[PDB]
């Protein structure tokens, strides 16, 4: 099993599109060796104005990033206090939010605004909370469409699998309602995302399932690092969003000015899926044998898998390059290979000299000539 | 792709092993359903004055006492005692006993009613650092272990007698008996104790036992449907280490439990009495099981797969083992349901119903999990 | 699958040697069923006088035993306070030290004295912090040599083999703000494969003797330390767990150091919740290990320099044939638990006398002997 013996990486695009009445779902192939190594599946949902991402659940945790847009979402946590007509908390999500969906939790999204919502979802197949297999699955409560990850295997909602009489007794409702339930009078094209007519009256007035399910890593959050001449990095870990300890997931959001770069570095204990949000960058990632397994442009809308411990560096080719990196641990640590608090920095001067065969003077240069932590401004 | 199951079956044991004092039945762990589940299932019957001789396993065990009453002991390395020995306990019908990974366990029946104990070995456990094959290690006898067939005879027999002579400081005859040398390999795991036994009834204070049968306080009770009792790490903290739990269920004729799925666990449904109709559906709306589950058979329900059941007997009862200590069910109908906790409007839009139709979906059944028979 | 249905076990010397300028790295083949079952890799580094194990990191936890020699070592924990040039803390290590190296942490060693240092490393692949595959990997900051586990994989402008050599010079120049010359050195462009991971430090080195990264990273379990078990006629045992070295709780690793007088043995026993790698340090021993079918999967001599795997729940026993048999056993759990099959705190001792009688078909008085005749706990003296 050398799933992670990756010789060549590629900036990846989705290889399937699934259009529905009120939007679109795009999938990256989970079978590609990059994703299998990473142990994740990647997808991107677009909700048109007044569209509903109908309730579904998955057998693994999801970390979702809101690339664009705002709206409402709900999660159904079995055994939680409610708020005739009772229900669980509907929260608002905002552009640049990271939303945590634990395993098996039903989740839905509504766009009550004019800007299309773009949500990019990481499904943590490798999670220990996934007790099935390494195929990503989605279970839809409703409709008559295939779930996006079916095509990658070798009525369609969960109600459609049961006898009508079972459903009649269990719900104590008429054959007509049951028919609606099982999506009988509905066709594949209506799909996972659906147009809403009168809008949806969702709002006011009024173990941790009362936990915070979402955190913003956009421009209004406190950055981990901000360099007026290079950019900003903000990470969300389980210290910021405690429910992340259950999902064992985290994320990093980054922005780079033109011709600035982030220093070579690696992830101690996590795979990274880097998804390009805006612009283009030159990335290089190297493996344990000094090989250059990736060396090229990553443009908005594409993903690059960076395996744990593989070193990576990026240089922006655009006025701004922004990305969101999904990491398969809740306390993802990076080791900086260059810069203020880097590996060389924290090595005794002399061992630095004996390690790379440099005069003492050159070793000090290697240590201190670069005064910045993670970001380095472009030059003249 | 071990869990891309397109056909479930109601499974019987495919092997029976008779011994002087009883019988052990095993279900095939290589069967695709149990491999998806990450578990193995076995059933032990102890006659009057039968001793289930001490054994251990490299994975957690959860044992349900289907019938009878008796005694059991466990040996926890480095634990204060109570001759001198560790605690011997009583078990009764409907008990769930938790045996942690590697702990030596023995059972005894001192009554006429045969003890019947069904065991779930949690191979997929993080505490199992071997492989996917169930293993049991017997301290004694000269019989093969129940699961060998799916891949002297005791651990002592594999050592030189000189090693054992020096380690125990005893003569060659004691070591010979220790090694099961002269024992006929039909005596087996469960042994008759000629005159019965000499009864005396990070934490060694842990409760190892808990009753989930009728005599206990239920979690759900409906007079014209049945009852549910579940044991989790909340009820029995030691379960926190096994990462296992269990639900005992009873259904009156024509009553049912609502469509539902388990969030975070695989389930093995074992039928205790009577018959039921079960359906389970996968992620694509396909019916992977649609048929009868009678007493003495098991049905695998994978995580996130939905299951529904309707009793065909005056009383249908089952124990469901689950591969998580805090297993959460998500109810698809009834009181505390997914549909219930969606706002009225999203329900309306989701299935395309009028508000009042949605209202009915969320309210026409006010019972939690059990649904009573009709008329 | 059945990587642990082992019907035979081998006491193995390292499988391959890799010589460098200043020492030697010996690896056991991690594709041996034995190690695949255990979920670990085993290696042995030798540092000659004034030799430097150059900085490398791994995608899995390491537990390292100092078999021989004294020296310094250092780790680099991302985002940690410093000391003094400004660096992170460098510690001394002694014979018998267990050094805990967490996943991804850069680690280096220097032999500042004459006797060759010998450090044997358990790399814990089964770990959850390992998110790659079943293959041990090591990542070197410097040099132009292959990483020592590369030879066990069977499968672009590239020269050197270190992590910097894979980046283009401009990235490095920009990244470090240094000239073309320094960058070339970094990438090891002008160094040859034969120089290796362990380098001779010409003038000698210049260093002084001084998420919780302020934690203790080292603990001695050798002859200096206070024994958990001592028997004047049998030998001694010392173990380190997360209870001694709290950081072990992150690695899920522990280690047991043993030493037996001649003809002394340790009682048959099994590990509840850990696989063991027994590495022999001194003298020879007769070991037996039995599986779940009463079979002897190993039955011969374990002598200094060879490693043996005892899978979880397999019973093991040993009788020393040398004036002194000493060993270190690595176990895949920070809180390993053993069940002794014989001696005072034994599984048999904790069963009611009567079930013992009935279990083994013994008279009461014989069951009593089985409990009582051996007054010692784990070690037993020569009869």
């Amino acid at each position: 099993q050398n799933e992670c013996q990756l010789e060549r990486l590629d900036a990846l695009e989705p290889d399937n599109r699934i259009e529905s009445e009120g939007g679109l779902i795009e999938t990256w192939n989970p079978n590609n060796k990059q994703f299998r190594c990473a142990g994740v599946a990647l997808s991107r949902a677009t909700l048109q104005r007044n569209a509903l991402r109908r309730p579904y659940y998955s057998n693994a945790p999801q970390e979702i990033f809101i690339q664009q847009g705002n709206g409402y979402f709900g999660m159904v946590f079995p055994g939680c206090p409610e708020t005739r007509d009772r229900h669980q908390k509907v929260n608002r999500f905002r552009e640049g939010d990271i939303i945590a969906v634990p395993t098996g939790i039903v989740f839905w999204m509504y766009n009550d605004q004019d800007t299309p919502v773009i949500a990019v979802s990481l499904t943590d197949i490798r999670s220990s909370n996934n007790q099935l297999d390494q195929m990503p699955r989605r279970f839809y409560l409703a409709g008559n469409h295939e779930q996006e990850f079916l095509q990658y295997q070798h009525g369609n909602n969960i109600f459609s699998g049961f006898k009508r009489d079972f459903l009649e007794d269990a719900f104590n409702v008429n054959r007509h309602i049951v028919d609606r339930l099982q999506g009988r009078n509905e066709d594949e094209e209506k799909g996972a995302i659906v147009k809403v007519k009168g809008g949806l009256s969702i709002i006011s007035p009024p173990t941790v399932c009362t936990a915070k399910l979402r955190l913003n890593i956009g421009p209004s959050s406190s950055p981990d690092i901000y360099n007026p001449e290079a950019g900003r990095i903000k990470t969300v870990t389980s210290l910021d969003l405690p429910v992340l300890r259950w999902l064992k997931l985290s994320a990093e959001h980054g922005s780079l000015h033109k011709n600035a770069m982030f220093v070579p570095h690696y992830n101690l204990n996590a795979n990274s899926i880097i998804y390009a949000l805006k612009g283009r960058a030159r990335l290089q990632v190297v493996n344990c044998n000094g090989n250059t397994v990736f060396d090229g442009e990553l443009e908005a809308g594409r993903a690059l898998t960076v395996p744990q411990n593989y070193a990576v560096a990026a240089k922006s080719l655009s006025d701004r390059f922004s990305y969101v990196a999904f990491k398969t641990n809740d306390r993802a640590g990076i080791a900086r290979l260059a810069g203020t608090s880097s590996v060389i920095n924290n090595l005794p001067l002399d061992v630095v000299a004996a390690t790379f065969n440099l005069q003492r003077n050159e070793a000090r240069q290697l240590k201190s000539n670069n005064p910045f932590k993670f970001l380095v401004p472009a030059r003249e």
